[PDB]
């Protein structure tokens, strides 16, 4: 069974082979020939074509994915189980993002061993853009300029700079999907159009991901050619330790705390009841393929009713992703600290809004998370070409992210069950 | 019946409350604290967000509205009643626009107490843009530059400046809707797509209009803070007098003159026959909700046949709007004169084309006329932030505009009846 | 039968009348009044409006045409006859384009009697653009800039210049149409949407072509006003001789050579068997209206089976166009040589890719070839206003282009028949 194993596990095997070949190619080139500044640019050309192909696809991706995601989410929510589950999902995703931001600006991996009033208003000025086609490639920014005729008086001058406006497209696609999801039959052709557009965009993303290992091979070789000291391995170790301690103090402290405030039972017996689901999510790395095991572990081991589980588990396997959100926040601030920049209070809120509302805008596909890392890094303006320092270590943390996601919706069943008990009686008598 | 009256009349009541609160807030701020140049900009920030939200929505609005409007108008016109009614509607709308422009440049409310050959060719150069995506945000303009090697010889240099091209989008959406309205079954998916897009855009415009009174509150407070002399109240009085004398000499002189040229009967007995329809259009301010009363007043009081009324009245309640067109022309030139600019012969024809062809491109909705005032002011390049000086007095003239619209299509039934009498005999014998 | 002949042949008659009237108008103006530099620009204004209308329509044209063309081509190919016929079509179109480029840079009609490494990488950088809305109006270009701190070291700086990116739109529409053609039922609304969009775009192109003769009248008058010497008639004669010798050595030498390598029979008896089809394609100038005659001449005169002819002939009448591809390559390099420019090795490959993949992207319509000449001239950045020097002589070469196309797919039936004989036996026994 040699060819079947290659056909089953092509993604992880080809990523690992690309990283190994890129490291040994950069080592064998660095110890055989020097390279000038110009021929260090022609050597990292397939990585440049990959970074162009990844930024090509995010503009149909966020539009189609946000519209169909919030339309299907408006369709799935029916009564009072739906609103409670959705409020729970977005509160825990926001708590995970805030925990990740706090941990990465406190530990600071990557650093070497103005007026905030204007930035927090350019945020709201970028949520409502003045043009919907210019929001696809250019952003707004205001500066304070002094005026000339005893006191010092200024005024505010705004201008449009280059780079895509992700907040404006996210907010307009949210409002547009909520509008066409509520029109009923008169707006079904729009929902079908954007559903087919989302499926076509995910197929093109799969084609780009089939190209990807050649690009990351030449990118990793071009990274380790110019590296002279063994310093960035320490920064990658600290980044992996930051993501792992974020998932550790999110699955152990915060989510049992929420279960103890709401349900007021013992959360650790509940976590011990779901052992086989977490073991399966460690073994196979999908939250949707772990689903029958967590149905079995929440239904017959824990005393959770089936009528609530049937809604909370299959919907929470696709829009409740806490570990991926913590990962994307920590990785975006790590790439920002690696390039010797400083994030303000506008770029941190743009990271925290883009990473929260990307559970909707990833279409529930495992082979798209890299593209989400290009969205967040293009939501604030960072160079995306350091993304190749995260794909090298992604296969070490993917399983732990899956475990944190599955533990999130597994706790969510019990929390939503204890939160609303009147509706089960109302549906049990009639 | 206190809450039902609030649920019925929320628009007018909330606009009036916003104007009153903005005036008393600006008075109580102006007599308690001075404001610098910078903190006069942070105080008028919700108005800036409202003026961004209003300019966000006009680009899907004019595309969807013009395409579905001219497609449904091509569908409604069947024989020779249709062409006569449509030619009548657009001739009277053009006459009302020309009368409004003449009255506002003769009275001149707002003023304080080049080469036209190139501009009239940049008009035609902007009706056919060189790119269809750049027409969504940028315009063309030619200047005359002297050439250097006995006579003085020049040449022409063109460049693209910023701001949306409304004429190019209007002309291309006219041609595109006429094309897909005539393709039959092969172009029905496009008609359904743009119909659903138009309905979604009108729902988002209703959301923006639900936000609107907070924005106009802070805009009116920011207007009357910086005002030192009681001069702009005189200009608002002259603007209201200009709109009222435009509607007065359009409903009394011009439309009975057209009825006397075409029909050669007495128009004033015809106007006295439609008294209850005009009284209802004064009472309730909708031209589509006044429709059964004008059916009754034209059918049984006047001797107008039913077979022509069934087509002229419900189609002319949505695309024949003379009072709104006169209003938008007068208000656009009033905002142009209030900012101490001068309109050429290119901007006046752009105002007269954008205001005429906005009866099609407003989708027949009462809660969208403000957005049309943002289109005309963005068709020529005027600052839209003086729109808040027109919403303060709009509820005084809305009922008179409704009366002029209803009188227009009420005269139109009799004019189209006397114009074509062969078709009624041809459909009466067979 | 005077009015029926005018209704049948309006295109050729109106083009010839426009050329004759433009020449006699330029002669009668040049010998009656001098014209300054400024009034030579107002005289060529309808041609400027025509050249704006032609560039307005190519952006929906290439998108809709490439998507529906490659989707319907993916649908038509079923077994092994389809792949063989498609590979044959694109190999012969590429051979015709290469022959046309070689002949026009060897003969050089139009001439008067950097680093290629960077250009051949900006080609691949423009095939994958960084933004999909900016690909509709702007292109990428890299230059080499020296760096300043013993050897001379440079770096590479890229920037976005104006003009549409045709390679990026062509490649993305190819991949998008291949994706939605393979999704089956889930992507049928996209195929129907782009089919209706393609039909509407071809109707608008027919409207523009109905305007066209007034524009080419004023363009030809403006051309021959400024001409002082009788030199450009010699260049037009050499251009017609270049296109005619390209079609001559493509129909006589190259295609019988391919038939002799593959089939190893006598190709000249095969060409003599199809005499009536070529005579009809000389008489009427359509490759789709010549189709029953070439069915009859290949079926009953030549010994070609019907089961292969039923697929090769009606599909090869619309996507196998060798003469039009040779024509567009020769005409693009002729317009480039007429304006005293020099084409690199990037612009020649952009011409050779845009002209090859425009058989798909012309929607199989005879009244669209002029628009394809605006695409190729806008794929490399040439001034399109010299297109009026090619429409004057197009009706002399259109019939010979039709003959070369028909000879191409007529040889293609026999080549694909001798190439695969196992499938006919497999479908004859079962
Ligand atoms: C309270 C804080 C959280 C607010 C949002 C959670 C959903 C609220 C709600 O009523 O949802 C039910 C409604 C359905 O309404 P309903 O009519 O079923 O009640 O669901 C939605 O509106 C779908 C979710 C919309 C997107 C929410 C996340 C935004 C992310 C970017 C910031
Ligand atoms: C939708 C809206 C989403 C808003 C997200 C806001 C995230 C803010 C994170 C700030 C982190 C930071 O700067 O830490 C610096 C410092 C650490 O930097 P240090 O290096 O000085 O230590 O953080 C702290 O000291 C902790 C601050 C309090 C933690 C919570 C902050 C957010 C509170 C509001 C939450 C939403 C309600
Ligand atoms: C801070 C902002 C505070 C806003 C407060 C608004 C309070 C008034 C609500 C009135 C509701 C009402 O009367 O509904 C009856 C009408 C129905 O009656 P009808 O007859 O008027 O229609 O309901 C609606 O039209 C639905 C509106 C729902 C949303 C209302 C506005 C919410 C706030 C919007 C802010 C701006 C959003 C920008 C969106 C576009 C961006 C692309
Ligand atoms: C004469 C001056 C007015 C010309 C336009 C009026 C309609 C003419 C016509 O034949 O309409 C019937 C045709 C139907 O054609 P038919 O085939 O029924 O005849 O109706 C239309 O074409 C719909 C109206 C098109 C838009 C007209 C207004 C343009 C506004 C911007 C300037
Ligand atoms: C579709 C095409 C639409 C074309 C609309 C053109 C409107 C022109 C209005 C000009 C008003 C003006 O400048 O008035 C200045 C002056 C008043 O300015 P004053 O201040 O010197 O007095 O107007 C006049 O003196 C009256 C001019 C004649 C009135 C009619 C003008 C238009 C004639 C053609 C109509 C279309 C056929
Ligand atoms: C000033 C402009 C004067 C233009 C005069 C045109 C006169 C020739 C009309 C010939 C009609 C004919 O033969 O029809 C038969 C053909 C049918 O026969 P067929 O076999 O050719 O197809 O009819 C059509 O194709 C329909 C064309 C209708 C419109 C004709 C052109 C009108 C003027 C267009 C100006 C430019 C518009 C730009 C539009 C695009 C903008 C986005
Ligand atoms: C070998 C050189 C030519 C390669 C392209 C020819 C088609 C190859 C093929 O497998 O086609 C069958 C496939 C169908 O696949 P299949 O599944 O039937 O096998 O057909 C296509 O993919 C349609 C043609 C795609 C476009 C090809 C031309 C590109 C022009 C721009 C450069
Ligand atoms: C999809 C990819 C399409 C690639 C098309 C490439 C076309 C190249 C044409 C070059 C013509 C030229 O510069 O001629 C100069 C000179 C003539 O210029 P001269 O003026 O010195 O004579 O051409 C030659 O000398 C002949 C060159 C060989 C002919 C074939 C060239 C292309 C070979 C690769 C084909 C694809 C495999
Ligand atoms: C020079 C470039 C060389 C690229 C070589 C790629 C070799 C690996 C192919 C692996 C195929 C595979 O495993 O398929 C199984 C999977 C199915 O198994 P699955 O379970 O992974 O899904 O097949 C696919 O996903 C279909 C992919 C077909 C195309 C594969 C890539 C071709 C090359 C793409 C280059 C970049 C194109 C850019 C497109 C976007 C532009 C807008
Ligand atoms: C580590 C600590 C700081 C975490 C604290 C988390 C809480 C702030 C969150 C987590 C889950 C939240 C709950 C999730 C779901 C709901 C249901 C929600 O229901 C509705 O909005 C009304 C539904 C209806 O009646 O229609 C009300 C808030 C509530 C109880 C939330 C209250 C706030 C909670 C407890
Ligand atoms: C104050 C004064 C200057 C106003 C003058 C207005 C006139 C110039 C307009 C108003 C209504 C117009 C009429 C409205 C409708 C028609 C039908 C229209 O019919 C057709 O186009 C043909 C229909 C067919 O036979 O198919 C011919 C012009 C006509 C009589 C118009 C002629 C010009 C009129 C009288
Ligand atoms: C003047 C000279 C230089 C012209 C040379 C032309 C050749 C390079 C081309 C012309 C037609 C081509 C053939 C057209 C079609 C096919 C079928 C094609 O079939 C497949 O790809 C496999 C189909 C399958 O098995 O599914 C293989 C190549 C082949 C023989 C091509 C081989 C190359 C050929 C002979
Ligand atoms: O549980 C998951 N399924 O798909 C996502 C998430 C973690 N692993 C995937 C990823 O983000 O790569
Ligand atoms: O009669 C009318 N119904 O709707 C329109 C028009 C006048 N009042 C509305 C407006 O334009 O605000
Ligand atoms: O055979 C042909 N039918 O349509 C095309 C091609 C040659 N003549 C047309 C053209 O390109 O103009």
């Amino acid at each position: 069974e040699w060819k079947r194993f290659l056909k089953n596990n092509w993604v992880l095997l080809s990523t690992v082979a690309a990283v190994v070949l890129g490291i040994t190619t950069g080592v064998l080139v660095r110890e055989h020939r020097n390279l000038s500044t110009l021929e260090k640019f022609y050597f990292a050309f397939p990585g440049e074509i990959l970074m162009r192909m990844l930024k090509l696809i995010i503009l149909p991706l966020i539009i189609s994915s946000m519209i169909t995601g919030v339309a299907a989410l408006d369709s799935n929510v029916s009564g009072k189980i739906g609103v409670r589950a959705v409020v729970y999902y977005f509160c825990t995703t926001l708590i995970a993002v805030i925990l990740g931001i706090v941990l990465v600006v406190s530990i600071k991996p990557g650093v070497t061993q103005v007026s905030t009033v204007d930035a927090m208003l350019d945020l709201i000025r970028n949520m409502f853009p003045e043009n919907l086609v210019q929001a696809c490639f250019q952003q707004y920014k205001t500066k304070r300029e002094e005026v000339k005729p005893k006191t010092k008086e200024y005024k505010i001058v705004g201008m449009y700079s280059d780079g895509i406006n992700v907040l404006g497209l996210i907010v307009f696609c949210l409002v547009f999907g909520l509008v066409i999801g509520k029109m009923g039959e008169k707006g079904q052709i729009l929902v079908d159009f954007f559903n087919a557009l989302s499926d076509a965009t995910m197929k093109i993303v799969q084609i780009i991901m089939c190209y990807m290992p050649l690009g990351i091979l030449f990118l990793i070789a071009g990274k380790i050619i110019e590296v002279e000291d063994w310093e960035i391995f320490r920064k990658l170790g600290l980044y992996m330790a930051t993501v792992l301690t974020g998932l550790a103090i999110h699955s152990i402290v915060i989510l049992p705390l929420i279960y103890f405030i709401v349900v007021r039972k013992n959360p650790f017996r509940f976590a011990m009841g779901m052992a086989q689901a977490l073991l399966t999510a460690l073994m196979i790395s999908s939250s949707s393929a772990t689903l029958p095991v967590t149905f079995r572990c929440a239904e017959e081991n824990n005393q959770v009713d089936k009528r609530i589980t049937r809604f909370v588990l299959p919907v929470g396997a696709t829009i409740n992703m806490d570990g991926t959100a913590l990962y994307e926040a920590v990785a975006a601030v790590f790439i920002a600290q690696l390039n010797d920049l400083d994030l303000g209070i506008g770029q941190i809120i743009t990271i925290s809004i883009t990473a929260t509302s990307a559970s909707i805008g990833a279409a529930g596909v495992p082979q798209a998370g890299l593209v989400t890392m290009v969205i967040v890094l293009s939501a604030v303006g960072l160079p995306a070409e350091d993304v190749t320092l995260i794909i090298a270590v992604d296969w070490l943390l993917d399983r732990f992210r899956t475990m944190v996601n599955v533990l999130g919706d597994a706790f969510g069943t019990g929390i939503v069950e204890k939160l609303s008990k009147k509706e089960l009686e109302q549906m049990d008598v009639s």
